[PDB]
């Protein structure tokens, strides 16, 4: 069982910092554009149960997006990052949920597992405030929101513990939609 996971958020909220640390326990102060999208794969136990995860890092500057985008369908969960001190990168999240929607076409878009990470909260200049974020979150049919600090390694794991788990719900039901559709 292969789950694809897709990180989706404007450049320089950490997408590639938050799947360093969660892959590698590494993080570092220095910026480097991603170019196109790619992945990295982990392996992992969800409640007891063995899964590779393949998560896939992408572009957040538009010049650097990868024109194909077939990886992203059949993807397992999307991850939306913004940065905290960063309100601009909050109101583009609408625009990264529904490019996902439209790459991905899943069926059932309503249930499609999302995930949401407030990212940089060690800084001290926050700017965006939990409780309007959750509202967001909340209003996108109650995806689950995490704050966290890849610097900092705070909350990453339990973040991509919920991505994990739910991805895995997702593959689940895509393999018995396949073999059993329910009827209309
Ligand atoms: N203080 C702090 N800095 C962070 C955190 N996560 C990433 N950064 C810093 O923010 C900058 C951008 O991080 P990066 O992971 O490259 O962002 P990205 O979303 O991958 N950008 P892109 O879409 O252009 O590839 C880096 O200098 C990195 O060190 C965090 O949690 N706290
Ligand atoms: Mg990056």
């Amino acid at each position: 069982v292969l789950l694809k996971v897709i990180i989706l958020g404007d450049s320089g909220v950490g997408k590639t910092s938050l799947m360093n640390q969660y892959v590698n326990k590494k993080f570092s102060n220095q910026y480097k554009a991603t170019i196109g999208a790619d992945f990295l794969t982990k392996e992992v136990m969800v409640d007891d149960r063995l899964v590779t995860m393949q998560i896939w890092d992408t572009a957040g500057q538009e010049r650097f997006q990868s024109l194909g985008v077939a990886f992203y369908r059949g993807a397992d969960c999307c991850v939306l990052v913004f940065d905290v001190t960063a309100p601009n990168t909050f109101k583009t999240l609408d625009s990264w949920r529904d490019e996902f929607l439209i790459q991905a076409s899943p069926r059932d878009p309503e249930n499609f597992p999302f995930v949401v990470l407030g990212n940089k909260i060690d800084l001290e200049n926050r700017q965006v405030a939990t409780k309007r974020a959750q509202a967001w979150c909340y209003s996108k049919n109650n995806i689950p929101y995490f704050e966290t600090s890849a610097k900092e390694a705070i909350n990453v794991e339990q973040a991509f513990q919920t991505i994990a788990r739910n991805a895995l719900k997702q593959e689940t039901e895509v393999e018995l939609y396949n073999e059993f559709p329910e009827p209309i």
